[PDB]
């Protein structure tokens, strides 16, 4: 019974519980309906950017509780604090990296890093020796691979010049609004490959990345690591939600050994699973005009739905202090 754990607040708790599940499940029902009807959300006038920003802090709480040791913390870069450049304010509970590095208790963390307009995933190690970070970006649209040099340097400068850093840009995202669900999934995959990421942190502080990645280079300015080929650290299980079939196939062509390993309990290969998620629909054009018809994997929209399902279930059976916390995180999203 929960009457013992309610501290006489069963009225406020029970009402905040309904309020949070109502929003999570309310978003779930529309997204499930749009996905089942094979319709693009932004063409259907669903404001995914705002829903993804409001549910994210609540998803992390659920994921942190579902997998202890994930230690997933939302963080943002300095440019995210600038109301002039940013397209959206950082999500509720988000911390400035400088504040985090200075005050975070030593240990292992996962993170989603908002720069104001885009979000990446990260694996952070903080101890006496220093802080080290492995950043995986689900977007790779830069035409010339020199912006990644800047990104790697820009990420290192945000964590401190004494931090060891690796920047891994990966061709997963194709849409404009999926960078939050993709980064959240990469974080979960990081905790899944915890051992492999710890051995990379070790090599970062000490030799040859060849035991961990296929292609890497130190940057001229800060000597941070830029990885333009993350395999095998970036394996098939990290490429599952690649939206373009050409990205998954190019990746498998470059790393054939990843084409036969199981990516889930159903024993699907990366290629089998992506094919199962291929849909054909109209999307917004980013000549002429407005829309274009494409064939892509709806894995991310299915994953957004599956994550909302998890969170809504967690809250239904969550203890009051968790309910209070998630209700506040939702209210805090209407600030800024
Ligand atoms: C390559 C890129 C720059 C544009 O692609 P393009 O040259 O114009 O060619 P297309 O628009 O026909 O699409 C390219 C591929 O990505 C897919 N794609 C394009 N836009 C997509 C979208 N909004 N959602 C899901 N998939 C998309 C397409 O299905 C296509 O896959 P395919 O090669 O397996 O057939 C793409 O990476 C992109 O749109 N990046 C923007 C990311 C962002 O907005 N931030
Ligand atoms: O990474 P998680 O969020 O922790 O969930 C993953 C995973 O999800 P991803 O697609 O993002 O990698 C699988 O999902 P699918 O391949 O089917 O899409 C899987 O499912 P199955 O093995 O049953 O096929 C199962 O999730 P669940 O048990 O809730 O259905 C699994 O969980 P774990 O990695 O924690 O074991």
């Amino acid at each position: 019974a929960p009457a013992g754990r309610q501290a006489g607040q069963q009225a406020t708790v029970d009402r905040l519980r309904t309020q949070v599940t109502g929003f999570l499940s309310g978003a779930l029902g529309k997204l499930q309906a749009l996905s089942a009807q094979n319709m693009d959300p932004e063409l259907a006038q669903f404001r995914v950017l705002d829903v993804d920003r409001a549910i994210m802090p609540l998803l992390i709480v659920a994921e942190n509780a579902r997998n202890p040791g994930l230690n997933l913390v939302p963080l943002h870069m300095d440019m995210a604090e600038d109301e002039e450049v940013r397209t959206q304010p950082p999500m509720a509970g988000s911390r400035h990296i400088a504040e985090f590095v200075a005050s975070a208790r030593p240990g292992r963390y996962r993170a989603v890093i908002d720069d104001g307009s885009h979000t990446r995933a990260a694996d952070i190690r903080k101890d006496a020796s220093g802080t080290s970070v492995i950043v995986v970006d689900p977007l790779r649209k830069e035409k010339d691979e020199s912006a990644y040099v800047d990104y790697a340097d820009n990420v290192n400068m945000e964590f401190g010049e004494h931090a060891k850093c690796a920047f891994i840009p990966v061709d997963i995202q194709k849409s404009s609004f999926d960078c939050r669900i993709l980064s959240l999934s990469l974080a979960l995959k990081m905790h899944d490959k915890d051992d492999a990421f710890a051995a990379f942190h070790e090599t970062l502080r000490n030799g040859d990345p060849s035991h961990h990645v296929s292609r890497a280079q130190q940057t001229e300015e800060l000597g941070a690591t830029l990885v333009l080929d993350g395999a095998p650290l970036v394996d098939a299980r990290m490429m599952k939600h690649g939206q373009a079939a050409s990205s998954v196939s190019r990746y498998l062509g470059n790393h054939p050994e990843q084409s036969t390993v199981p990516v889930n309990k159903r024993n699907e290969t990366l290629g089998e699973r992506t094919t199962r998620h291929l849909v054909k629909r109209k999307v917004r054009n980013r000549t002429s005009g407005e829309t274009k018809e494409i064939t892509f994997s709806n894995s991310v929209e299915q994953k957004r739905i599956a994550l909302l399902n998890r969170a809504a279930s967690y809250v239904n059976s969550a203890p009051p202090p968790v309910v209070m916390r998630m209700a506040k995180l939702l209210q805090d999203s209407l600030l800024d």
